[PDB]
DNA sequence: GTATAATGGG
């Protein structure tokens, strides 16, 4: 497939993370999630809503843009409104917004650096009801779930935890396609 | 709650 070949081409340019970059990114993601909790408490808005909007603002400096199976940006009207409430917060709370920005910049980076992993697991599940693209989308959503639950303090490699999640996602999608 | 590492494959 032409869009697929192009996708594989694009993700292949993304270098693998060292262990040290991995921990740094994972740390920034934790920190970003605690910051967004503080912003939620202070504004009364949904944590995931804040996260999505902050994320929408960091995608400008992203390397891979249309990632298959990833949730789409909210509608710009909601971005503008929520972004407005955040920018307008008090001095003390604007450092939390900075931390949340790096957290979401780091999430995106960490995700891009492991798209190659999903593809390789995907390859083991072809001919089972779902196209390759479909496998990648289901795999990608496992990846995202892994970034959310990964605990770097455990000292296990990200690929270890990510792989578990990616298989779960792919195994569930096959069993649902099959009634 | 799900955790060896795994990102061409074995
Ligand atoms: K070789
Ligand atoms: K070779
Ligand atoms: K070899």
């Amino acid at each position: 497939s032409d869009p697929v070949r192009q996708y594989l081409h694009e993700i292949g340019q993304v270098p693998l993370l060292t262990l040290e970059e991995e921990i740094d990114l994972a740390r920034k993601v934790e920190e970003g999630m605690e910051a967004i909790k503080k912003l939620s408490e202070a504004t009364g808005l949904d944590q995931e809503l804040i996260r999505e909007v902050v994320r929408a603002k960091i995608l400008g400096t992203a390397r891979i843009q249309k990632i298959p199976g990833l949730k789409e940006k909210p509608d710009p009207k909601t971005v503008e409104e929520v972004d407005g409430k955040l920018k307008s917060l008090p001095k003390e709370l604007k450092r939390y917004l900075h931390i949340a920005r790096e957290g979401e910049a780091a999430r995106q980076h960490l995700i891009e650096a492991n798209l190659r992993l999903v593809v390789s697991i995907a390859k083991k599940y072809t001919g089972r009801g779902l196209s390759f693209l479909d496998l990648i989308q289901e795999g990608n959503q496992g990846l995202i779930r892994a970034v959310e639950k990964f605990e770097y303090k455990r000292r296990f490699k990200f690929s270890t935890y990510a792989t578990w999640w990616i298989r779960q996602a792919i195994n569930r999608a096959i069993a649902d396609q099959a009634r």
